[PDB]
């Protein structure tokens, strides 16, 4: 509350460290469905169904240009990638599977870097 603060968690390395995680997600072999925005002209259904498209290249631009206020907002957009994937793709499909793999991969790096 006013003039009453929890001790200050050091957040000065958070930018760099999100950048590293994002690089590791960009280079994973199952990243291919998530590297670029889904083409809304060429994928029927996507535009109407997926209210908030996200992908790695959009995250990278946001990151690089100070559009994440903190590490949680960055995690939210990475998890949105995978939520969108689960919304649109059957679990038993290459893309469906890729999204589950990448989410597991991300969640582990997140815990090991920050928790």
């Amino acid at each position: 509350s006013m003039s009453v603060k929890k001790p200050k968690r050091d957040d000065s390395k958070d930018l760099a460290l999100c950048s590293m995680i994002l690089t590791e997600m960009e280079t994973h072999e199952d990243a291919w469905p998530f590297l670029l925005p889904v083409n809304l002209k060429l994928v029927p259904g996507y535009k109407k169904v997926i209210k908030k498209p996200m992908d790695f290249s959009t995250i990278r631009e946001k990151l690089s240009s100070g559009q994440y206020p903190n590490l949680e907002t960055f995690a939210l957009d990475v998890r949105l990638v995978f939520d969108n994937c689960e919304t649109f793709n059957e679990d038993d499909s290459d893309i469906g599977r890729a999204g589950h793999n990448m989410r597991k991969y991300f969640e582990k790096k997140w815990t090991d870097t920050f928790k």
